[PDB]
């Protein structure tokens, strides 16, 4: 299975800790990386004291359930990341979503994939485009048209 992972990074020099994410992601069993996207700058939108986020999309090749390969990301944040005590803002260092799972669609108390809100999120589409720019969601939608219906600013690379 074809499953797309967004990385997300709100530290100040994420470039270690995203590649250690990336690495682990490589390491999961049963799976590894088929492609990652460039590395991407992105906004403090409003309060421009928050730091940037870098953002990336990573193809992973996986025969896990998906619900096994949730374990593995979450334990990686866990491992690789802390939660920030500040506020709701920025939740964690090191953010791991699990966007698409091969044609799957998933609506349970742990996993809700497509992701719940990467239609709203030009962090994660534009990073998945460069990638997948061809990719049909399970119910027919495509990436390219809601790059197209909603005009999301383009993300400069880090
Ligand atoms: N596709 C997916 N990828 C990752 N986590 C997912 C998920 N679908 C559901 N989840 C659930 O998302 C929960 C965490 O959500 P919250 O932490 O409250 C928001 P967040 O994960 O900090 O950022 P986000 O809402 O921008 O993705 C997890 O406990 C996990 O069960
Ligand atoms: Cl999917
Ligand atoms: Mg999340």
């Amino acid at each position: 299975t074809v499953a797309y992972i967004a990385i997300g990074s709100n530290l100040a020099s994420p470039l270690e800790q995203v590649n250690a994410a990336l690495k682990a992601l490589g390491d999961i069993p049963e799976s590894h990386i088929l492609t990652v996207s460039s590395f991407y700058r992105t906004p403090p939108l409003g309060p421009q004291d928050q730091p940037d986020y870098l953002n990336a999309a990573v193809a992973l090749e996986t025969s896990l359930a998906p619900e096994e390969l949730l374990n593995h990301t979450q334990r990686i944040e866990l491992q690789q990341g802390r939660v920030r005590k500040a506020e709701r803002w920025g939740p964690r260092t090191l953010a791991l979503d699990i966007m698409l799972f091969g044609n799957e669609v998933i609506n349970t108390e742990r996993l809700t994939v497509p992701h719940y809100d990467m239609k709203n999120r030009g962090f994660m589409l534009w990073p998945l485009f460069e990638i997948a720019p061809e990719l049909v969601f399970p119910d027919g939608e495509m990436l390219r048209q809601i790059l197209h219906t909603r005009a999301f600013d383009k993300l400069n690379k880090w």
